[PDB]
């Protein structure tokens, strides 16, 4: 074939995220039994009915038997088949088994779609498989000059924002690469002006980014149960790299991994300082703030394009008794988030 010219960084990307393993590794993490529920069987109705159970779940939780817990329980496996052998699996009884399983589901939507663009469209033996899968994403995405101001400010970004309390592993920046999703910045346009716009951090797993880059980020649809986040179903991000690099689910068994810069239109925050499991924000409101205990210091932000960068170092925000550590930013229409850069992360583990 004609062997591809784009830059390395960008093939070695585009060959991280259509890695078929990965998907399958993901899989077998969430303990999905691969023989009866394959890579290549996943489907978006399954999800959804699992979706759906899942919401019944949620309904026999918050009005408290053991009983009647089991049926909904055993139903939900029986449209994700789980790895258990001649088990009896383990009952989904609480609200983490909400959380978890709802999160779970999350991701199988993005790994059918990376999967699906794999195995839709053409194949053709005298093309680089690199180039046709960059073009699967609609996606333009270009290397950003080690020595050019935004590298500058994005690598302060990361260099700032590390919480101590995430100490167990430091960051190295590998690549910076400029994205432009096809259509996007139209999508954005009725924001691109509102107050209070941000650039943030969004992390997800390395078997994310093929969606990620297709369909943007996108809300958990109507069948999933909104009691699954802490916030309500919307597009969550943080201010602070590490809060968003724990996302990445990297190890020692594989350190690199991948995080998103957006800018995020964020207008009248609606401040929060526990759980509220919304799905419309009150009138007036353009967004959520879960109020951290600590925040990037206002008075060091800086401005790229425009748009605000929280790179100031952890100071305390005042907020009092607050469930939050470090702040979360919520919007719950997909149109308020305008993806600008993805890096590639090398986490050194001091453990
Ligand atoms: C700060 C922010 O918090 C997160 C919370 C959850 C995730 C995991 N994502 C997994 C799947 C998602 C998804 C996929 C497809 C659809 Cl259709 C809808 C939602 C979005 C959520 C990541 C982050 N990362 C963060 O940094």
């Amino acid at each position: 074939h004609m062997k591809s010219k784009l830059p390395k960084p960008v093939q070695d990307l585009i060959k991280m995220i259509f890695d078929v393993e990965s998907m399958k590794k993901a899989m077998v993490e969430y303990e999905i039994d691969l023989q009866k529920m394959p890579l290549g069987k996943l489907s978006k109705r399954q999800i959804q009915a699992a979706y759906s159970i899942l919401s019944e779940v949620q309904q026999a939780v918050s009005q408290g038997s053991d009983s009647q817990i089991l049926d909904l329980s055993n139903r939900f496996y029986t449209l994700i088949p789980h790895d258990f052998g001649m088990k009896k699996p383990p009952l989904l009884n609480n609200a983490d088994s909400v959380q978890a399983k709802a999160e779970m589901l999350d991701n199988l939507l993005d790994i059918e779609v990376a999967y699906s663009l794999l195995r839709g469209g053409s194949d053709d033996s005298s093309k680089d498989p690199i180039d046709v899968n960059y073009e699967k994403l609609k996606t333009d995405i270009k290397v950003v000059d080690r020595d050019s101001e935004e590298a500058e400010i994005i690598r302060k970004y990361v260099k700032n924002t590390h919480a101590t309390t995430h100490n167990a592993y430091d960051l190295e920046v590998i690549d910076i690469f400029k994205i432009e999703r096809e259509g996007e910045c139209q999508r954005y346009k009725p924001f691109k002006q509102l107050h209070n716009r941000r650039l943030l951090w969004h992390g997800s797993r390395t078997t994310n980014f093929a969606g990620i880059l297709s369909q943007g980020l996108r809300i958990a649809p109507p069948e999933a149960p909104v009691t699954g986040y802490m916030f309500g179903k919307g597009i969550y991000f943080a201010d602070m790299v590490s809060k968003s690099a724990n996302y990445c689910h990297t190890s020692q068994g594989d350190p690199i991994g991948l995080i998103l810069l957006g800018e995020v239109a964020l207008g009248n925050m609606y401040e929060l300082k526990h759980a509220s499991h919304i799905s419309k924000l009150p009138k007036g409101k353009h967004s959520v703030k879960g109020l951290g205990k600590t925040t990037p210091d206002p008075s060091a932000n800086i401005s790229l394009d425009g748009v605000d960068v929280p790179l100031g170092t952890g100071i305390s925000s005042g907020v009092n008794d607050t469930s939050l550590l470090y702040n979360e930013y919520i919007v719950y229409d997909i149109a308020q988030v305008n993806l600008k850069y993805l890096l590639k992360l090398k986490f050194n583990f001091k453990t």
